[PDB]
Formats: structure tokens, C-alpha cells, sequence
């Protein structure tokens, strides 16, 4: 059962919460005023998401709140991590605010409050509004500094009286990555997309926008709303753990350049003020220089580094090559390798890409501590995913997921009694939601949502997480 596991097992005044974002559990996405999002017509187009399904109702937490809130308060959690939906608010992005989807987030925020559950705060989730995509060509567009900060700006006022723990963003790489390279999120660019692209130039273009975009908004909190409101400012990232195949020196080489690329892309810029000079190397001038000034607003521009840890990966290396660029995927020459010594890495949840791996979860953790100069670190995501097609009673004996949580919170634990500044840890995900290209056919959920009747089921993992937290 626990392992040893409970509140006493890690520092005092951890913090403990569940994850949600707004797409993917709210519901109402074109009700209450709501303008759209590029998921909304990526997911409205046939054949783009699992069964052809998408967020219109999800879980429909826009008019359960209260309950999901009572859900997490009885399972002994101290925050809730959330986000604004920014067409809900703005839904053209800019312009007219939406009188509705404000009273919404402060009835949610001021429910979290009463009920003694610390709200953290994501100003984004892959959830650009459309208008903004269609008149300024989204994240390509580095307008989108002011657009943001504008936005960022409307919440710290609205909302920072109360909310003192805010994110700007979650996974800018999978948004260069998925919408960018690969093309297999929206705007669904790439070199050979119907929609336009070059995945060798763009995701770096992206990156960089988010990049300045998160500094700007952070600069305009610290400027005109930190002296009053005294919360905090971060940003959620990626990292799934890379290993080296061997000791070989090529085969450490490429384990550290995938850190890099995957991580340092992010986290060179924040700490350092500077792109991670691997990518410099590679890259060249198809990676967007900062200037001094910009440089100095993006360093230290964080209160905070949010990391979403899922899993790991071998990697082997190879001669460094000169190369005709194609991707920024193809630009990190290495080699993904799933077993080392006759076994796998790990076994599968039912996501493809997520192989269990809990001492992923200590080499992440370990590396941004002794790289970074044991930067505050949130662990922001953290969760495994059920498949498809069981009954109620399979989805709540979730014992995979119940030593899922043993293991990788063992593995963090082992870290921060080692000296890693991790200051809480979040379960990715409260409920079972939308998962975005597997729609509904993936459950992630510590509480099982029946989807035909909105019901909630806490699962074993749920009640585990209750043992493990009382008071
Ligand atoms: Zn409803």
C-alpha cells in the first residue's frame, strides 16, 4: 500500500494537489460566451481526434465544480492545478471581455478558497484562441509577446487579489513539437502539411515567441501587480528522462544532447539567459538569437520551473554529422533505443509513449539540481493512463496506477532527501478527461468518469492518495 509513503516522508509544508486544464474537463467550450480555440476546430474536423470526439462536454466541470472541489478536499489534497481558458475570457483573444467566463473562474477560485484548496494558476493550455491563430498566425507571429501579456495582465488584475501561484504556459516543446514538426497537432504544420510549415525552422520560431512571450508577462506582474499582490510566477515544461544506452562517450553524448534539445531549449534560457550551446552549434542560425535585453528578461523571468515527468528513454549515439536540416526532431542526431540488456526500459500504460519508468522520475529531478543550481522545482504532472472499453469496477481497481504513484513518489522522495529544491507535486489527472488525439479512449484519472452519465468513482489510487496525505 503505502510504501512508507505520508506527509511526514517529505518536507514540511509540501505541497500535494491533482491537475486538470480547461479544454480538457470544462466543458460548455461553446456556451457561457466562449469563443473558440484551434482545438476546437482541430477537433471538430473529422477524423482528427479517437471517434471523432472532442471537449464540447468533457466532463463537464464548468457546472460540477463544487463537487470535483469536494472530491479533492475529502481526499486530503492542499491545491488544485487548473487553467483559464483564454477564449472563455477573450473570446477573440483581444478585445471584449466575456463577463460570464470571469464569473466563472472567480466562483471556481473563490469555492477552492473556502474549502482551504491552494489554487495554482495555468494562463495557458495548448488552448489559443482561433481568432488569434487566424488573424495573426499564432505562435509564429512574436506579436504574440503583447497579445499574451495583455491577456496575462486582465488575470493578475482580475484574479491575483486571490491567486498567488500562477504558470504561463504548459509544454511550449510539444506545441513546437506536435504543431510544428510533426504537424500532428494544431496548426498541423510541417514541411510536407496540407496547412504550410517547415519543421526545421518554425518549432524554433515558436519556442522562441513563447520564450519572450512568458518574460514579457512576467516582467508586466513584477512591474505593476507583485508589490501589491505578492504571489508568484512560473512556467510548466517537459522532461522525460534520457539514458545513456552505454558508457560509451558517444553513447553519454547523446543521452546529454537529447537533455539538452528536449529541456536546456527551455532551461538554458530561464537560468542561463542563453540558448544551450549544443543547440547554438547545431542549430545555427536557424535558432533565433536573444538579444542582451531579451536575454535579461528571460533569465530568472521564472519564480518557479513546473516539470511534467512521465517517462524515460535509452538513448545511443553516433558521429556528429554534417547534415542538410530537416527537423528540429532530426537536428538532435541521436538514436532511440527501448531496451538495454535483453529488457525493456519499462512496461507500457496504455499511452504508447509512456513507458513506467520511476527512476526517470530521480534522474530528472537529480539533473535540473545539479545542472541548473537547484532551481525550485514543482513537479506539475505526474500519471498513467487506462485503456478503452473496461468496466466501472476495472477502472476503480487502478493498481497499476496505485504502484505507479508508490514507485515514482519513492523516486522524488529519494531526490529531495538528496538536496532538490522540489517544492510540491501534482497528479496528472483528477479525473479521467479529454486526451486530446486519443479522445476519451485514454483514462488518466485518480477518479473515474463515467461518460455516458458524468458520474465520479474515485478509483483505488484516489483512495490511496487519501491514506498517504491525512493530516
Ligand atoms: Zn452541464
Amino acid at each position: 500500500w503505502l510504501g512508507g509513503l505520508s506527509r511526514a516522508a517529505f518536507p514540511k509544508r509540501f505541497v500535494f494537489g491533482t491537475v486538470t486544464s480547461a479544454y480538457q474537463v470544462e466543458g460548455m467550450a461553446a456556451s457561457g460566451g466562449r469563443g473558440p480555440s484551434i482545438w476546437d476546430a482541430f477537433a471538430h474536423t473529422p477524423g482528427n481526434v479517437a471517434g471523432n470526439q472532442n471537449g464540447d462536454v468533457a466532463t463537464d466541470q464548468y457546472h460540477r465544480y463544487k463537487e470535483d472541489v469536494n472530491l479533492m478536499k475529502s481526499l486530503n489534497f492542499d491545491a488544485y492545478r487548473f487553467s483559464i481558458s483564454w477564449s472563455r475570457i477573450f473570446p477573440d483573444g483581444e478585445g471584449r471581455v466575456n463577463q460570464e467566463g470571469v464569473a466563472y473562474y472567480n466562483n471556481l477560485i473563490n469555492y477552492l478558497l473556502q474549502k482551504g484548496i491552494t489554487p495554482y494558476v495555468n494562463l495557458y493550455h495548448y488552448d489559443l484562441p482561433l481568432a488569434l491563430e487566424k488573424k495573426y498566425g499564432g505562435w509564429l507571429n512574436a506579436k504574440m509577446a503583447d497579445l499574451f501579456t495583455e491577456y496575462a495582465d486582465f488575470c493578475f488584475k482580475t484574479f491575483g487579489n486571490r491567486v498567488k501561484h500562477w504558470f504561463t504556459f504548459n509544454e511550449p516543446r510539444i506545441v513546437a513539437l506536435l504543431g510544428y514538426d510533426q504537424g500532428t497537432n494544431p496548426p498541423k504544420r510541417c514541411t510536407k502539411c496540407a496547412a504550410g510549415g517547415n519543421s526545421a525552422t518554425e518549432p524554433y520560431i515558436v519556442a522562441h515567441n513563447f520564450l519572450l512571450s512568458h518574460a514579457a508577462a512576467v516582467a508586466r506582474y513584477r512591474t505593476k501587480y507583485q508589490a501589491a499582490q505578492q504571489g508568484k510566477v512560473g512556467i510548466v515544461l517537459d522532461f522525460n528522462w534520457y539514458e545513456a544506452l552505454s558508457n560509451s562517450t558517444e553513447d553519454q553524448a547523446a543521452a546529454q544532447r537529447a537533455r539538452d534539445f528536449h529541456i536546456g531549449w527551455y532551461l538554458d534560457p530561464l537560468i542561463n539567459g542563453h540558448y544551450p550551446q549544443i543547440m547554438q552549434d547545431l542549430v545555427k542560425d536557424r535558432l533565433p538569437k536573444f538579444t542582451p535585453e531579451q536575454a535579461r528578461l528571460v533569465k530568472g523571468s521564472a519564480d518557479y520551473i513546473g516539470i511534467n515527468q512521465y517517462t524515460a528513454s535509452y538513448m545511443k549515439g553516433q558521429q556528429l554529422m554534417q547534415q542538410t536540416p530537416t527537423s528540429y526532431s532530426a537536428d538532435w542526431q541521436v538514436t532511440y533505443v527501448f531496451a538495454k540488456n535483453g529488457k525493456p526500459i519499462g512496461p507500457q500504460a496504455n499511452s504508447n509513449w509512456l513507458y513506467i519508468v520511476p527512476w526517470g522520475m530521480y534522474g530528472c529531478v537529480n539533473y535540473i539540481k545539479q545542472k541548473y543550481g537547484n532551481p525550485t522545482v514543482v513537479i506539475t504532472e505526474n500519471g498513467m493512463d487506462q485503456p478503452a472499453n473496461l468496466s466501472r469496477d476495472q477502472y476503480l481497481r487502478d493498481t497499476t496506477r496505485v504502484h505507479f504513484y508508490r514507485s515514482y513518489l519513492t523516486q522524488l522522495k529519494k531526490a529531495i532527501d538528496e538536496g532538490a529544491n522540489v517544492a510540491g507535486y501534482f497528479a496528472w489527472s483528477l479525473l479521467d478527461n479529454f486526451e486530446w488525439l486519443s479522445g476519451y479512449t485514454s483514462k488518466f484519472g485518480i477518479v473515474y468518469v463515467d461518460f455516458n452519465t458524468l458520474e465520479r468513482h474515485p478509483k483505488a489510487s484516489a483512495y490511496w492518495f487519501r491514506d498517504m496525505l491525512k493530516h
